[PDB]
């Protein structure tokens, strides 16, 4: 059908049917008369993984004979979504399996909705790490993705009376056709036990056994003919295990419960142990695994030319005690040598300056269960001290303020400051993060060692996130200006060029209807709910936060609905306002804000005078599978958290890249992309960083607010008296007393700015000629925001290898 | 190489090749050069599949277009052994892959050793199921098996110091090639709640919802082209379960518990509440999906006529309450009609008159679990003990003893009661045993409805039980009578008339030491001990027991040793005697049989003045592949039960179809083998079951043997004194005085005539023709003892189906 979704030849085609009919017959055991559309999707599955596996062996092979510098990314979380579009695109087979299985008598676009997502992440952390080793595979570095094989992923979204109930991520229920179960290279992790000194050094003794089985997932670079691997871990008891009889063999389930199910918690740290075993458990049996590798090539001088490993967060933090242990203990390296080694291995990627997210363990815990890892934090801790103490002697808050154990009612291990110590690179995740990394919490470290700090500015794969999503803005973007651009983003400027061409302005906005129209239909399908498509589509898709401020998008809302109420036949900008995200179970503001969401679609979608000027929508179970079917549909990309909160945020990257303008503070990327764009391209509003500062030290106080705005006022009135909870009119006291006495992230603060730019967007949609001509300037300058850009920045500037664009042989 | 294993056609090797290296490459993604043995067996295990999968769909196929009449055998035990082989076996394809395996320098047999046994069963009951169902597939049976896919069989078997350790039997591991998960035919299984009774009758409400998920795993007929099906069900949480939120996830670990461990107990009862759960869970399951079936074809007057339901013991007794609970309950037939249409259905198989065997459930326990069956078997009781009454009247006591429900202390359900009750046959398992079904335990029954007992003597599978295990002897039987009785046993009567033919005598004998040199190097390299291979081969294996009377053959072993050290210059026919089995983890005594078995060993074994003349070997994880290995090299089989306590026994038959001679008491199917071969080519020995009854009436005073018989006081002296235990003297005082106070087995009864009758085995082995003879007489008339003898007359005289011979199309 379309160019960018490759060739359909003849003989291509004829073995896609043949070897479908194969698996259909010999894999799934079905005739064709008894065939359900998910046989038809894992016959699909297994035919296309078929043109993976030599180009995977290949690669390994290759990785073996020119034995590169090694790339391994250490993430508890990897957000993977669907396998099986992403694979057709990187191997140019999508028209010729769209061709085959028409030809059958198949509808592809319907199989592929049959794949579960593999949700092995909460939000933008995991699916930077899928946009990584995307990434990684398309610049042919040898790279490794390695985490937990979860048998739960991210719990699966109900509303129930406009309430989240979380139900288990069961993905793996009728099987996992792309990973492949290595058994064979199944490695020991120790945990608790006790610490013996002998003459010959620490021994870690009376461990407990727990098996780490590898699972190996294919990361197929675009077109270039590698395939990466994604080793996951899965945890299972040793047969000696707990060996009346039967208890013993139940009681397996406690080992194995340690790779059972992802935490939920999207930038927040939960203390708990079986989160600590998750940490150790990835960390040890990756480590094992990279040094069993460099020693296949006793001298580990040379293990950092061979070995990268890159932390991703402080969630493998652990990997820093762990290497010396190994090094020190088993190898009987000195300190000093094993240190260096250590340093020059590892790198720390900071995502967060929210307190309530940094992680910081007790040390009763790591005691127990992690006894040896302890003694050598201590030491590592003792020498970095004795370091700052020489540069900046007599400065004892100093050595308090940096120590890694922090005093207190419970001493606690910061991990943060761990991963620093241990790093040669320290990087932020967009320009501003890691400005406010130097300047505020990482302040002291930055002064000991400037070289150790870098920013490395987050990006997204334009495979997925343009060509698999988006065929039809692909197509019409390779008509003009080829498809070279799909590896280097960069080329999108060439469509400057073309923002006065009526052709190209008639292309853009046609494609954008047609989303849309596909968009409007999919909600009727699915969830039976008739939606405007000729409104502005005004999307907030991203995790339920306070600091992402779900609750200011709530107030423009409101504000918009008592409006229309005040003035029921003047003219406004028809809008339907789509909200989705997931609340961390146990985060009670984040389910009160659903509820409110929920409270207001109940009230305003049924209010005839409203008509369907104004409708709000709450998108249940957001996930990788719908952003790919809601972002290509949205016209208005909301990025609306407090100045200094984002450190970076993905979601706005991929609004930009699929043809919405964008309403957002000076936040994360947010202020990168409207450097790219121009800030007269982009709605910008609210608090700069620097404003948010002085409001501190001033004091907020939320009554100013609230005396000096009718519109304001109105609205908290509507809350309190239970205008959108009649049957429990104290509903939302929570968020009321929050928004007025305890609000941290300052909504009330942002208000009357974000008002007024709403309105320059209502004002600027009346002209679709000029909302296009500034839809083109934002794609046109969005290529800076591709993953492959972030890659070859942290190839170069912090691994040491030089990215490659070149094909391996097929 | 032999012409049994089929041919090697030019055609068939190459594309057994080819496909080998596909599967090797696309299934394994390995290249050559990293290719493990393991690697290899799967690749070969994937190849051989491949030719089952058309098979499979077409016999399925077959069984939907005839709608035959279809037999469901419910078993919570089916002991499959490795099925890579069996496979070949029964497709011609066993010549064909040894010479593809080697082109490609690989040994089939190597590949074959590698493949896990599925030990879901605990010994003669699971094997039974087994040999079943292969028999049903011969016979081209319209069956089907239905049983629970254990994550854990029969736990692996180590020695330490003499004495059994358990280690969990994690099968799965490296992945099962033979199985086929049917995730879209998930069920639900419901426990506990309570009962409503409504105007629409009762109702069974606020149940606990496990789902049953099947794994469908093919059962190839021997060169007929039918593959029937074994469906195995695994216990899955739904996903609303539980549902802080890790917790709640986490805790469907306890439903899944259902099917995660096979209960370890042969010939014995365990009332825990998980193992009533795996009987209903079974039961519930199959009995849904029967009735599926049977609906795609309102009218359950038919049903008696398309469905067979053969109960394999009380284990899933419960079919016949939950078929009544859906008749009634659910589909609102009146009790009558259900209740005709249940017995009609149902048949119980009996295995035991040992009363620690007996199924009797606590009634709190239904009670609780099963509140509607309940119910169910009070009425199913009350109109039983109403034709008892309306029969028998002023029998109170008959009433009392025939009820379903026994007082006590606790009340308990009789299962096997229950059976008899909702059952048109209730069938033992050879003659005697049946006759003491209908003599005692089921007097009663048998008088009321003298209709309902049968006999079906056990058989053993040909297939695996010659052909596979035993080549060698199969190939010289088929180069005098040809192929036809590998699926027609009988025709093994025509070796009679070879009984004085030099060459055969001198072919039997060959295969034997030919066996016996396999097994001999076997034990060296995988258990490093040194055996005489041309002594006599004195072989017991099966589960440890006292009815089994190992402690006998322990007393004969310890009388020879003895002798030798009184006589040392005198010549002994040497002898290895070889004992194996399990022991049940909570079976104190059997525990203490393996110590002393080990202990015998231990002194004889390392006695200069001994030699090769006597060696006692305990047999480590006796399973179905060690049975396939040591049978075959046996001389002289070990069937010493007292009489009326081994209800058949199946190990008898398979040594007698593998050229072994029988020592043996008259006691289960010991008396049919006898009778097929005459007494004098049989060693038999003790006391007949009138002779036990005698003895019981009397009183056995174990003390009167003990005072009469040197030789025997001799023994007692050794154990108590600490003969076989110096470093702790007293370690068998357990044993010793159960022998003298509390033997409910009469060990001492039987060591008399068992000596001299051993006596009577060594004499014969002095004289190698009239051994042999003796074997030919045996192997000549074992055709009685195949299981498709036995399954055509349960076909017949129970099923109503008529076996077939005929090939389906390939
Ligand atoms: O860099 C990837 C994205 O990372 C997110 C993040 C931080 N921290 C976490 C987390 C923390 C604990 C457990 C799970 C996730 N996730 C930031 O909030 C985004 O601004 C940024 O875009
Ligand atoms: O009929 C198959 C064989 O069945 C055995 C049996 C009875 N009972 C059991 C059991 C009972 C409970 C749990 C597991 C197994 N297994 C008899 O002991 C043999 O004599 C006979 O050969
Ligand atoms: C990209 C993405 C995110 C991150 O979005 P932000 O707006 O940066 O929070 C979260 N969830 C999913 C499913 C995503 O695809
Ligand atoms: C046949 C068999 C049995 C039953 O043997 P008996 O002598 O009848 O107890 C037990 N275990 C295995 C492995 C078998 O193959």
């Amino acid at each position: 059908q379309i160019s960018v979704r490759g060739l359909a030849g003849v003989e291509n085609v004829t073995e896609l049917k043949k070897n479908f009919n194969r698996h259909l017959h010999f894999t799934l055991v079905k005739d064709r008369n008894v065939a359900t559309p998910r046989d038809y999707y894992f016959a699909l599955a297994h035919t296309v993984r078929d043109h993976l596996v030599g180009r995977w062996i290949r690669t390994q092979q290759h990785y073996y004979e020119k034995d590169p510098k090694r790339i391994y990314y250490l993430s508890l979380e990897f957000y993977m979504g669907r396998t099986l579009q992403n694979t057709m695109v990187n191997l140019a087979l999508e028209n010729a399996c769209d061709e085959a299985t028409y030809q059958l008598g198949l509808d592809m676009e319907e199989l592929e909705e049959i794949e579960e997502d593999a949700g092995l992440g909460n939000g933008g952390l995991g699916r930077l790490a899928a946009c990584f080793l995307d990434s990684m595979a398309t610049l042919g570095l040898a790279a490794y993705g390695y985490g937990i094989r979860y048998e739960f992923g991210i719990f699966n979204q109900k509303i129930c009376g406009g309430w989240q109930m979380e139900e288990a991520d069961d993905w793996l229920r009728y099987g996992n056709p792309w990973e492949k179960a290595r058994p064979e290279f199944t490695l020991p992790v120790h945990f608790y036990g006790r610490v013996e000194h002998t003459s010959q050094g620490a021994k870690w003794v009376d461990t407990q056994v727990v098996l780490a089985m590898p699972y190996d997932t294919p990361v197929p670079g675009y077109r270039n003919n590698v395939v990466n691997t994604m080793r996951l871990w899965s945890a299972k008891a040793p047969n000696d295990f707990n060996l009346g009889y039967i208890q013993a063999v139940l009681d397996r389930n406690l080992a194995e419960n340690i790779s059972r199910v992802l935490y939920p918690n999207d930038n927040f740290f939960e203390g708990k142990e079986l989160r600590l075993k998750q940490e150790y458990f990835v960390v040890a049996a990756t480590l094992q695994d990279i040094i069993r590798r460099f020693k296949s090539s006793t001298n580990f001088d040379a293990f950092p030319d061979k070995v990268a490993i890159q932390l991703n967060d402080t969630h493998p933090s652990l990997a820093i005690p762990e290497l010396m242990r190994v090094l020190v203990d088993l190898e009987r390296l000195d300190w000093d040598k094993a240190w260096e080694v250590t340093v020059k291995t590892c790198a720390y990627t900071n995502h967060t300056v929210l307190p309530e997210a940094l992680e910081r363990w007790p040390v009763h815990l790591l005691e127990t269960l992690l006894p040896r890892h302890l003694q050598i934090i201590y030491e590592i801790n003792q020498r970095f001290l004795n370091r700052v103490a020489a540069a900046f002697p007599g400065d004892v808050d100093r050595l308090r303020r940096m120590s890694l154990v922090e005093e207190g009612a419970v001493k606690r291990i910061n991990m943060a400051h761990l991963c620093i110590a241990g790093s040669h690179a320290v990087n932020g995740v967009a320009r501003i993060h890691s400005e406010i990394l130097k300047k505020t919490i990482f302040k002291d470290f930055y002064e000991l060692e400037p070289h150790k700090f870098q920013n490395k500015t987050n990006g997204i794969t334009p495979r997925r996130w343009l060509v698999l999503c988006n065929p039809g803005l692909a197509e019409i973007i390779a008509e003009r200006i080829g498809e070279e651009y799909i590896s280097d983003l960069d080329q999108l400027r060439k469509l400057l060029s073309y923002v006065d061409d009526e052709a190209f302005i008639r292309d853009v906005a046609k494609v954008k209807q047609e989303n849309k129209l596909k968009f409007a239909a999919y909600l009727e399908r699915e969830y039976k709910v008739h939606i405007n498509p000729n409104s502005l589509f005004d999307v907030q898709v991203k995790r339920i936060h306070e600091y992402k401020r779900q609750l200011l998008n709530c107030l423009h809302v409101i504000t918009l609905y008592n409006r229309i109420k005040k003035e029921p036949n003047k003219f406004v900008v028809p809008r339907t306002v789509m909200i989705g995200g997931k609340a961390a179970p146990g985060y009670h503001m984040a389910k009160m804000i659903i509820k409110l969401i929920t409270a207001i679609g109940d009230v305003v979608n049924h209010d005839p005078v409203v008509g369907d000027r104004l409708r709000v929508i709450f998108l249940e179970n957001y996930r990788v599978s719908l952003a790919e079917k809601v972002i290509p549909a949205a016209d208005l990309s909301e990025q609306i958290s407090t100045a200094g909160t984002e450190a970076s945020g993905t979601g706005n990257m991929k609004f930009m890249l699929n043809g919405a303008l964008t309403i957002g503070t000076m936040d994360g990327a947010n202020v990168e992309m409207a450097e790219e764009a121009g800030e007269e391209n982009f709605f910008i509003f609210g608090m700069r960083v620097e404003d948010v500062d002085r409001l501190d030290q001033r004091g907020y106080n939320a009554q100013e607010y609230y005396d000096r705005i009718p519109e304001l006022r109105q609205i908290i009135e509507q809350l309190s008296s239970g205008f959108f909870s009649p049957k429990q009119p104290d509903l939302f006291k929570d968020i009321v007393n929050m928004l007025m006495h305890h609000d941290r992230f300052k909504v009330f603060a942002d208000y009357e700015e974000y008002v007024k730019c709403q309105e320059r967007v209502s004002a600027l949609y009346k002209n679709p000629r000029e909302w296009t001509r500034m839809v083109i300037r934002n794609i046109a300058t969005s290529g800076k925001f591709s993953s492959d850009r972030t890659i070859a920045q942290y190839a170069r500037e912090i691994w040491g290898v030089e990215p490659s664009r070149q094909r391996l042989p097929a």
